[PDB]
């Protein structure tokens, strides 16, 4: 695994999130789920806990984007670049950006919402890509199809609790 350079964390085990907009593939039920689902991943391995904005300028903003939208990385259309999210810290950082020129799903018969963002909250919380193909956040993504079985790899779990500890047992 990996931290990014300072190796930056949040000062704090509780955060925030708020999902800025929606995506016309998906109902919103699937969206909000998601994200939920992609939280807990991370909870379940550290102290933190995270709560539901819906103004304000939260932690972790999650966005759906085409394109050029507010920052200097804009998106190249269907397929490659899926994602892309900042480490954390104040303001742009801890944010989520999704490329909508994607087909976002429930199921693996596109880009399946969950998994991306489930990877995109590894950077948000201080994890860097990590070379171990078997873990999340290794940078490859690929149509996977068995969800029935995804399983946080050791090396995730070793890495985010580098950052933050085991969760109060
Ligand atoms: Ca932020
Ligand atoms: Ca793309
Ligand atoms: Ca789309
Ligand atoms: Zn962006
Ligand atoms: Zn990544």
């Amino acid at each position: 695994f990996r931290t990014f350079p300072g190796i930056p964390k949040w000062r704090k085990t509780h955060l925030t999130y708020r999902i800025v907009n929606y995506t016309p593939d998906l109902p919103k039920d699937a969206v909000d789920s998601a994200v939920e689902k992609a939280l807990k991943v991370w909870e379940e391995v550290t102290p933190l806990t995270f709560s539901r904005l819906y103004e304000g300028e939260a932690d972790i903003m999650i966005s759906f984007a085409v394109r050029e939208h507010g920052d200097f990385y804009p998106f190249d259309g269907p397929g490659n670049v899926l994602a892309h999210a900042y480490a954390p810290g104040p303001g742009i950082n801890g944010d989520a950006h999704f490329d909508d020129d994607e087909q976002w799903t429930k199921d693996t018969t596109g880009t399946n919402l969950f998994l991306v963002a489930a990877h995109e909250i590894g950077h948000s919380l201080g994890l860097f890509h990590s070379a171990n193909t078997e873990a999340l956040m290794y940078p490859l993504y690929h149509s996977l199809t068995d969800l029935t079985r995804f399983r946080l790899s050791q090396d995730d779990i070793n890495g985010i609790q580098s950052l933050y500890g085991p969760p109060p047992d």
